[PDB]
């Protein structure tokens, strides 16, 4: 700020610590004047030891300490020329602390990205620590539990002013009425900022004091919200009982909302989930057993909630958010709305486990909707720059035509104003179902990246076969074990020319993510690994799988969860088994094959579109990435 | 694109120029072998003169030119081994261009900002080339006239291919759903994106084509649109009647929507506004020869269109639009609808005259709504980072009460939208009508960096006033020249101790702008002219003008036109216009001061408030910027 001096009067002023203060000297310095000084008060320190009258040549003050009372620093301003006599022109100031501080270095001005980067982390309180109520923490205008305050940013007041400050100052704190309706703040524990409350005067006693603040934010980062909230205290002259209060101080922070991010399937597995049905139960043992062999609690939905909906993966996605001072996993729970409508809401969502929502609640969605067509690629580096989180990864069309499907335009929109796992689309729409689940897989791997990549391949398949048949297993019978339906050798399967013709198609519907995925990823052939496996096209020439569809398995670290094949037994095993084997032993995986033939399989799909997995959430920080 | 080779059968593929194409030659090899050959037609290039089978070693094709006929460059694999004889795989491929191209160089694969960047420029096509109707060109259907392709940009798409080549293959094109609300191409001249079209088959022959679309943008950039559009072309395979189409090939192209600019008050003016009302002609006399001195075109509207509305500054702002093949001016059209509603629409809105407005039409807004409260600085740089085209400034309140006023969000919106002008916000609120015309103006100057900047200052004023009682003209009359108002002597003003509060506050008010802009456009006091204004509180201690407020002038380059402030007259002349004249002539400023009294000062405003200019663009090209 500029302080006018005057011969006239004398001056009173307020300065608050750490910020620059000025005096105009000349403006209204009186006359026979050449030259000044300044003399001063121990606790001001001046700089620019007598100086000419030149408006340009620049005096700046700053206070060392806070003011025990008003008026108790002074300036002496001596105006002096050649016949004249010493005129002196008085000033009186009083120094303030005023520090709004929140965690900005992330360790328990303005928001920036990376390791040396600077801004306040806040986190979307969309959990529910309340143990009764139906909504989430933020929906209300109250903390109801302490452990509430664990999710919630801290902010802190810290003052020191003379003893009567604050009988002629005054301090609000505010938000834009842009942003009042994603944010709440929380005084220690009543509220004052929030939809409804866009400032407030704070009751702040003279002397030393600390007020703390407790935040919560209530929207994630969205198309009209990139996700900053800025909160400011205003310190407020309040001397003049006639005129307006008048701005003498403002400072701010910068929160940023955390994003939700997800987890591929090379985080280590905490918590499985699936649906015990009619005729189901074989299943689920494969699964339980699987489960136990990775240390991973196990989550079922009894019959009398699923109301017929066998398909886990497809109505929710567990990501998670994270901040210095807590992290916990969100369900990203789908539109899709099937006979699994209320499990993220009852069951999931709680106490220190998030719920989020998007998209039309009633109708207007489609396949490429479910959760079973989002995932998540392993940390990649592409040409140089880092995806330390992965990328995200969803089914779409190749165009739009009136014959297309697309996810939601809501789900793509959020997804990316997330940010840190830069969605990228794929071509999955020539599935009947539409999901990429249905020809990728990530696995974790020893060597190399840490992972491979798993697409489903006729072609692959095709050479089994026709290596079978050259070594003299031309009759042998895929589906043996399954009575009730009609097995086909070798030799009628390798000659059938639609058959081909389709498995050519879908080669090339595959292929073309192949190379997608190589750009997008960064992948070379040798992260990349394929599975033997047939498709047939069917109604609207959309393509089903043939047999088990093997690369749709569930990835509990090492312990691989395959849908059985059931293909042509030699040697006393099923040969697509042991080729799957063959390729996935050597990097430390064990390859379990679990029957979900007349349970899934024969309803469109296998085990990981039975199934879901809470993951473990990356140690890197997300804020540390520069997106 | 990978190619899958076989000594089995013949492939066949097509290959689009400047892609890259690779060679799976392990997959399908036949056994008894360890090495291979290529050999290949003279239009092939093969890179990698015989060598082993090894699936980490890479085969890469570029083919030097277009192919007449399918299939008329040949690739031959020769697998080889010790005890066996060769065997051959056989490739045949077509060679074709598929260039979609746009002017990306910005002169007549991503978007990137300034002199090195890459990326085509689109205008939104918010004019009205066509003489009849009443609605903007880009909400029909249709080009009307010849006149409106100059509007829009230009795409053309290259072909060269076989004669037969779309027995087999067809083109579309396309753009996202998210995005087709906001674009609109013309084949050349018939519709095939828009709103209602997302995608469109070419009907394209073989041999040499070249095909030219025109594209126009609905809509600028806002909060849901940051203002790219893709279009991409896709060409498919439909060799095969059973199966769907496959796609073979896409490709590109990113246009950003051209930004609303608006011009400072040192761009060359071109076009003066005003209102003719009831015992206005003085008034408007002052101005024509001020406009003819500066050779400005000079519209009026006459009061049969005004109903009552003489602020001809507050319905509206005379932007531009900026590609390389065309520029033209636009008018923000505020939501203020008071009498002159209908300026815009009917009479300003034109051939090679633009349209865009915001907010809420009936209701819902405030006098900050009002464009004398929209202004930009001209270009600065700030702590080394560049504004070359200025800063958008516009007022606001310190902080949000009941009390407190704001321009609406929309309008904050749509204004931080266009980036280029990085508006900030002042604070204006203080003043009964609230528009920051109401105590900064800018004026060219021929040294610093090219202006200064005129703040209202009561300080300045006292001073003046000081000085003559001083000097022995304490009696001087402020008002002389108006019977029929009060006058008041120097000596009873410098005396009123209210005044003086009044004013202080208000000095207070002005400082912390002062400051406010010192630090957003890096201005030094040198930069800085105070011009004496004197204030008064009155209705809710919001300020008014004292005297007619001078800083509230035209500024037509080195032609201001000044309200006259009717000062105390000492040596037969005003001594404030006096001391404005001993301020802005010392810069090559002409000043002519305009009586406004009983027209538009008694009423609330002064010349400013009165008129409005269109200027001339900045040659500075904003994509050049890097926001
Ligand atoms: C693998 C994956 N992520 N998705 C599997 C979902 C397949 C769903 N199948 C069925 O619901 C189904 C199909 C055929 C017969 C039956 C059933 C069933 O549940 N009971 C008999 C599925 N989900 C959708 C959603 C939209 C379109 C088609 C779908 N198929
Ligand atoms: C300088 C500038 N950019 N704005 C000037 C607008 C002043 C307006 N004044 C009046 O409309 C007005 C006030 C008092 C008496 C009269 C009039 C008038 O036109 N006829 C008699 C103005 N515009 C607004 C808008 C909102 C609140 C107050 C306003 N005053
Ligand atoms: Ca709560
Ligand atoms: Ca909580
Ligand atoms: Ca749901
Ligand atoms: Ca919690
Ligand atoms: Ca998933
Ligand atoms: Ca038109
Ligand atoms: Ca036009
Ligand atoms: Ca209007
Ligand atoms: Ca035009
Ligand atoms: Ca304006």
């Amino acid at each position: 700020t500029l302080i006018r001096v005057t011969p006239e009067q004398p001056t009173h002023a307020v300065c608050v610590l750490g910020t620059l203060t000025q005096l105009d000297i000349c403006s209204s310095a009186p006359e026979d004047c050449t030259s000044f000084s300044i003399n001063a008060s121990p606790g001001v320190v001046v700089d620019i030891s007598t100086w000419p009258l030149d408006p340009g040549v620049e005096v700046t003050l700053t206070m060392k300490a806070a003011s025990g009372s008003t008026g108790d620093q002074k300036v002496q301003i001596s105006y002096y020329g050649p016949k004249t006599p010493p005129v002196k022109a008085l000033l009186y100031l009083t120094a303030v602390e005023i520090s709004l501080c929140a965690d900005i270095t992330r360790t328990g001005r303005t928001w920036t990205w990376g390791p040396c980067g600077q801004g306040a982390i806040l986190l979307v309180n969309c959990d529910r620590d309340n143990l009764e109520s139906s909504a989430m923490d933020c929906e209300d205008d109250e903390v109801l539990d302490s452990e509430d305050l664990q999710d919630m940013s801290l902010m802190t007041l810290s003052t020191k002013t003379p003893k009567d400050f604050f009988t002629n100052h005054t301090l609000v704190l505010h938000v834009a009425r842009s942003e009042m309706d994603k944010v709440r703040v929380f005084q220690a524990c009543s509220v004052v900022l929030g939809p409804k409350w866009p400032s407030h005067y704070l009751m702040v006693p003279g002397g030393k004091h600390n007020m703390d603040f407790y935040v919560e934010a209530l929207a994630f980062p969205d198309t009209d919200f990139p996700g900053l909230i800025t909160l400011t205290i205003s310190l407020l002259d309040t001397s003049n009982l006639e005129l307006p209060e008048a701005v003498v101080f403002q400072d701010s922070v910068v929160f940023r909302v955390a994003p939700w991010i997800m987890t591929p399937n090379t985080q280590p597995p905490q918590e499985v989930y699936a649906c015990s049905i009619f005729e189901n139960e074989d299943f689920l043992k494969s699964v339980t057993t699987l489960a136990m062999k990775a240390k991973c609690k196990l989550t079922i939905c009894p019959e009398e909630e699923n109301m017929d909906d066998q398909w886990m993966q497809d109505e929710m996605e567990i990501g998670y958010i994270q901040a210095p001072h807590k992290t916990l996993p969100v369900v990203f729970d789908s539109p899709r709305n099937r006979g699994l409508k209320e499990f993220p809401i009852k069951r999931v969502m709680g106490p220190d486990f998030g719920y989020v929502t998007r998209g039309p609640q009633t109708g207007g969605i489609s396949g490429l909707d479910s959760f079973g067509n989002l995932e998540v690629s392993p940390p990649v580096t592409v040409r140089g720059k880092e995806y330390p989180l992965g990328r995200i990864l969803f089914g779409d069309s190749c165009y739009p035509s009136n014959d297309s499907r697309q996810m939601h335009q809501a789900l793509q929109d959020f997804l990316s104003a997330q940010q840190v796992q830069a969605p990228v689309k794929l071509y999955s729409d020539w599935l009947s179902v539409g999901h990429v689940d249905e020809f990728l897989s990530f696995v974790p791997a020893p060597d190399r990246k840490g992972f491979r990549l798993l697409l489903a391949s006729p072609r692959s398949c095709y050479k089994l076969f026709q290596e079978q048949q050259n070594e003299g297993h031309g009759e042998a019978l895929l589906f043996e074990g399954i009575k009730k339906k009609k097995q086909q050798k070798i030799k009628n399967i390798l000659s059938n020319k639609t058959l081909r013709e389709h498995n050519s198609f879908v080669e090339r519907c595959i292929d073309w993510n192949r190379e997608l995925l190589k750009r997008e990823l960064g992948l070379a052939e040798s992260d990349i690994i394929d599975i033997p496996q047939l498709f047939k096209l069917k109604e609207f020439s959309k393509a089903e799988a043939f047999f088990p569809n093997m690369v749709n398995m569930l990835v509990l670290g090492k312990h691989l969860g395959i849908p059985k094949p059931f293909g042509p037994v030699i040697n006393g095993r099923c040969c697509l088994e042991e080729k799957v084997c063959s390729l996935l032993e050597p990097l430390g995986l064990q390859c379990t094959f679990i029957n979900d033939f007349f349970t899934y399989h024969i309803r469109h799909g296998e085990v990981h579109c039975g199934t879901n997995v809470r993951r473990k959430p990356f140690s890197f920080k997300w804020w540390n990435m520069v997106p």
